[PDB]
């Protein structure tokens, strides 16, 4: 069960189901090319590659390296607010 912030890399804040773009609050470093898993109740957990990331001002980022910054990127299946994201080994 969930004890600390070490256990995940992002918290989903929002998801645009028309465009596929998720809004994620970073908790630990992740970057384009990384594999992640989205999880939590109400979804089947799934993995994907992170293709490209941007901030809320539309700047592309080489990495989401700043704790609790809000970032955006395309996801491969729908998400609900407060689903979670972790790195996939």
């Amino acid at each position: 069960s969930l004890k600390t912030t070490r256990e995940f890399a992002g918290l989903v804040l929002g998801y645009d189901p028309e465009t596929g773009i998720a809004t994620v609050q970073q908790r630990n470093h992740f970057r384009p090319g990384d594999e992640v898993e989205f999880f939590g109740p109400e979804i089947e957990n799934f993995t994907q590659v992170i293709e490209k990331i941007w901030d809320e001002d539309g700047n592309e980022l080489d990495a989401a390296r700043h704790p609790l910054q809000i970032v955006k990127f395309k996801v491969k299946r729908p998400l609900f607010p407060y689903n979670m994201m972790r790195k996939e080994n």
